[PDB]
């Protein structure tokens, strides 16, 4: 199809983000790459506003599902995929459990050969020293399932899924996901049967780098379909 063979290779990958959470403004930079073949993405951010006002983990699902691998016999269920070039809008609600919420607002498409993710994101009703604004959370990432459903009046998909992000005590906070995705091309697009990505991702810090940042490798593998 069109929009799958753009990522038989290697992809590169920009990310952009602007937030305002709690009147707190940032901004973040990052760059890297993505090979959908093996569901495998790496991205290094830049908070190039100074120090971040929230935690690196809680931004990870907000900074291209279109990387996730399906299995050649899901080819038909890949939506992320097959709104290529031209993109779809993604837009959540990030529930922070006893805590605030982010809303984002992105468009995911190529701008060449590469492949841009460009991001609003609001948060409000955060509280001043909770996980979030407190910086409470551990550096580092769990493995989850995003359930995929379609959503045909919309030409698009729906997620729901529960991120977990552990506190430096040993407890856990819950972000609750809710998505949605539209195609912004006039291209035929997938409307898949339901199913899940399996997601897994390393954090780590580059030794050499002094301005507020994060790096990220990720392997996402789509499931749940068997036929
Ligand atoms: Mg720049
Ligand atoms: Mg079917």
């Amino acid at each position: 199809s069109k929009g799958e063979e753009l990522f038989t290779g290697v992809v590169p990958i920009l990310v952009e983000l602007d937030g305002d959470v709690n009147g707190h403004k940032f901004s973040v930079s990052g760059e890297g790459e993505g090979d959908a073949t093996y569901g495998k993405l790496t991205l290094k951010f830049i908070c190039t506003t100074g120090k971040l006002p929230v935690p690196w983990p809680t931004l990870v699902t907000t900074f291209v599902q279109c990387f996730s691998r399906y299995p050649d016999h899901m080819k038909r269920h890949d939506f992320f995929k097959s709104a290529m070039p031209e993109g779809y809008v993604q837009e959540r609600t990030i529930s922070f459990k006893d805590d605030g919420n982010y809303k984002t607002r992105a468009e995911v498409k190529f701008e060449g050969d590469t492949l841009v993710n460009r991001i609003e994101l609001k948060g409000i009703d955060f509280k001043e020293d909770g996980n979030i604004l407190g910086h409470k959370l551990e550096y580092n990432y769990n493995s989850h399932n995003v359930y995929i459903t379609a959503d045909k009046q919309k030409n698009g998909i729906k997620a729901n899924f529960k991120i977990r992000h552990n506190i430096e005590d040993g407890s856990v906070q819950l972000a609750d996901h809710y998505q949605q995705n539209t195609p912004i091309g006039d291209g035929p697009v997938l409307l898949p049967d339901n199913h899940y990505l399996s997601t897994q991702s390393a954090l780590s810090k580059d030794p050499n780098e002094k301005r507020d940042h994060m790096v990220l490798l990720q392997f996402v593998t789509a499931a749940g379909i068997t036929h």
